[PDB]
């Protein structure tokens, strides 16, 4: 009696016809927002450089590929990029720039394929490791706990420290969130690795469940030619005592364990409060 | 107060996290579904080859790629493939194949590229036109009649004939549809094009509007353990609409047969097909 | 990372605010659809007043109440008449009908109580069966074979058919859908029990599932105050009148007398009058 | 290509089907859970009548009639009552509870209509107005905030204040969302109005929007036999006191004289007893 009827299952396509809320307006402003990544910041990528140089890394593996931008910068500055994600949306803007640019030697030995942290040891043979895993954006945070245990988080960072080389770096960061929950407001703008160029407006929804912070939903409202429309996004939020614990777990304790507040030493109670927190652990070995 | 909260929108996505629903049971079993073009049929291929080559064609476009199986065929067979599709979750696996052939010349030059029927002529460059148009396997009947009235079916095909350079072809199809409304059912395994390896299990739905045909929804039931399911809908195009919207999409300047699974259709013929296959050559 | 969150459960309620979708367009029009009973049909009264005082029935159940203007008449013409439905929604307007008229004697007795057809032993008790169980106004038709082997169009008449004492009568009906099947249309206004004073357009959609009948579904469209229109949608299952006549003395196992009537005349098969709905009548020798 | 087809409207209901989702199972829980008013505090009861009888109060609206359990102490003990909700579907039990009781007039004369606080000027006949109104219960909370501007909420009290007579009074509650907001976690089992016989675990979810509470949202658990769990969802605006006192002062456009009390006892802010429910009485000036 109160039954409905699709006219196809959720999760299916078919030829000619596009794929599902594929263009819809929330989907074109989305795409808007994860294509505002044309200016990468000087100091994340003398950063970054920095960093793998300094360790002598060879073999990168990147375990939130996106559209390739992180990616990108490191097959065109020689290394040996692998890069994986579990979303095939997005991986479609990162494969179809690997095409573009296939004549070049350095992206014909790109490599990208979908994993999920979740299987990530099955869906990536390790091998005896990589030189450096990086995992930045703020994409972890992506992860819902939905569980409620983290046992989850505890799972995808478990396989994420799997595929680092003993003596190996991982590189893996997220927002502060210890500042978010703080003052209920996470502004626009603030991204430390690419300037954004979209004007937007964010209004900030934070769940607690039974006291516990659980989800922070970030609704987007973008001007576009004029225009003005939204779309929305859920992150865990990660506070930088517990995801210090979790990362350290996720290697046995087998780990040199650092913290940077956006690309600067960090050390407790500094006046500067950084935008982004970035853990850099070396695996034993 | 009857209100419910997303996670997320209608179609975004997110690094590290899998696609709205694009691990669930029906897209699992579907994807075996569209896997199933392991073994093409023999006189598919050998139709096809024998018509673009008897009209001189080079210059293929592909509106319905898919998976790519019916271009990758004409990519092999030493053709100029240009292939799109409105559907990514598709097209991804045609592009999957390319990069791995890609060290063959001719899969290196094969063109693949997301585009709508609705809006073609924007999407799809033409340059001069193609020499031949193709639109197999059943997927124009993949377009639905949302305004009620057909006008997008006749904007799919007029912009498909856009494409067509004069004195080119298009060749589209669709499933026998009037002996599916006649019976009820769309039973299984009787693809003319790929000769199926699954086992599945049909139940079919036809809706009627007013009395006229309207959609015929298909659920499917696979062994994956575990049989699941999956839905599909598909609009019913009889022969003589059909036969008149595509030649409307010419403006009648074009010369026009059908063909019944790979053969000249004679009316009053004994055999029914499974298969409409229409051939039209555009003037000049 | 797909979840929706509601702020409520499927079907709850809380004080100062109004019900879900209790307040939408589409059930703001159903209302006057509902409501659309100010003119029962002389032919009718006559019809149904005349077989029952024809078998002397007294005692009445009605299992289809809704809005209770079935029930009225009888209660006005001083049966003694217990009236059930399995929707609250719909019983509100019986009830408050009932409690306006309390002061007249006969509203005072009139029994209505929510029951459910799939369960009606156990929701109603029958003693020994009433007289006569009155099903019209095509209420049947609103049952969907959600599993498939219509199993539940046979438990509700099987149960409604315990309802009624030996000797007893059944009265139900349903529209006419082998006409609607062969037409794929429901045309509109054709109510022959209250004459329709709203007029509504009819979108008729017909869904068959491997070539069997499986549910009419109807949109209809009602003008509003450049003025408006506004639609609801509501669906039913196509009963046949071959089949029904199979289904129903089933229910009885076929320890029963049964004849058709088509708008409250005998029906004949290959008469050339069409009806628009079949009553079937049936006493229960058993 | 996305689109879905219901089977019915949203909201409309059809003779001989349950309405939507009314026999669901967190629906099934609910019922438990607005049944579970067999218990009146024995405290509850003297002060409402105390008050009452003390400002000489003979006619009362109760517009959060729900069930109708407050209201039905108030005709028992002799008031002339007039109860209202939006709400249809509990309703339904007061209603119910009137006509079981009908053979005593006191019942027969009380009066139980659908309104709406949004549109309560409309729908409620006002007169001169009410001795008094009393709203209680944490019904008020039930009002979501969905403009973000709070303009429902003073809207509802406004006309929720337009029914004191001059010189009667408002009695309307919330909960202490002060102390579930800090904790972030509410209570089970400290309604102070009808003692809980029913045993629930509760899970507290506060939404928090730039950083303004927004709304409270409590899952209920309960046990089954079979022992497994049930659960259902309702959802709550979380008035702190500062602000529902100066938005129920602003109701009567400050012609009023307000006081509140904690648990029926008077409140004297900074005292060290953290209250389970504040409740503000008002007099209007008139
Ligand atoms: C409809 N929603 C809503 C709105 N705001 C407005 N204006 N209107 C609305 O309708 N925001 C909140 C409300 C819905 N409320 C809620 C309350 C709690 C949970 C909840 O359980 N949320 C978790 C799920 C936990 C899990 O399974 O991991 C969540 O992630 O949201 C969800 C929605
Ligand atoms: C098989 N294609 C083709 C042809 N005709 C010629 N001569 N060559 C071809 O490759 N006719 C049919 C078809 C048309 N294809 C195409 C493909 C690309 C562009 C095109 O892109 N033209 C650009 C330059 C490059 C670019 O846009 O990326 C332009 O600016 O005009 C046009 C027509
Ligand atoms: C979205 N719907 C839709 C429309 N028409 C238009 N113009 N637009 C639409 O979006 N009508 C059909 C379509 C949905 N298609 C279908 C296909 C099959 C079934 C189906 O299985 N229907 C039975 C259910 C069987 C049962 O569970 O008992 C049904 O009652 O509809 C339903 C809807
Ligand atoms: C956690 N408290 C508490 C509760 N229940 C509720 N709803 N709220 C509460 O804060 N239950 C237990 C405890 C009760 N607190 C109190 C506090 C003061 C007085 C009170 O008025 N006490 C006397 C005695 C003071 C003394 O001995 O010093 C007084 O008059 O001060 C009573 C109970």
């Amino acid at each position: 009696v109160d039954s409905v009827y699709r006219t196809r299952s959720l999760g299916v396509a078919a030829e000619g016809i596009p794929d599902q809320y594929a263009d819809g307006e929330a989907a074109r402003v989305w795409q808007l927002y994860i294509g505002d990544t044309r200016s990468r910041t000087a100091e994340y990528k003398a950063w970054l450089l920095g960093l793998l140089r300094q360790h002598g890394c060879h073999r990168v593996l990147d375990v939130a590929c996106g559209t390739g931008v992180d990616s990108i910068m490191l097959v065109e500055e020689g290394f040996s990029v692998t890069s994986v994600d579990a979303s095939d949306k997005m991986l479609k803007y990162a494969l179809k720039e690997r095409w573009n640019r296939r004549k070049e030697p350095a992206f014909d030995k790109w490599v990208i394929e979908e994993a999920n942290w979740l299987t990530l040891d099955k869906d990536v043979p390790a091998g005896d490791g990589f030189d450096a895993v990086i995992c930045l954006g703020n994409s972890f945070a992506h992860l819902p706990d939905s569980k409620g245990d983290q046992s989850e988080h505890r799972l995808a960072l478990k396989n994420i420290a799997s595929m680092v080389r003993p003596g190996g770096l991982l590189v893996i960061d997220h927002r502060n969130y210890d500042y978010i929950l703080s003052t209920g407001c996470a502004p626009p703008g603030k991204n430390i690795y690419y300037k954004s160029d979209l004007t937007k407006d964010i209004t900030t929804s934070v769940l607690t469940v039974n006291n516990k912070a659980h989800m922070v939903t970030l609704d987007y409202t973008v001007q576009v030619p004029p225009g003005f429309s939204k779309f929305r996004l859920s992150y865990y939020p990660h506070c930088l005592a517990s995801f210090t614990e979790l990362v350290q777990e996720a290697f046995g304790g087998r780990c040199q364990h650092s913290v940077l507040g956006d690309f600067k030493p960090y050390r407790p109670g500094q006046a500067y409060v950084p935008c982004y927190f970035i853990h850099v652990l070396k695996k034993t070995g």
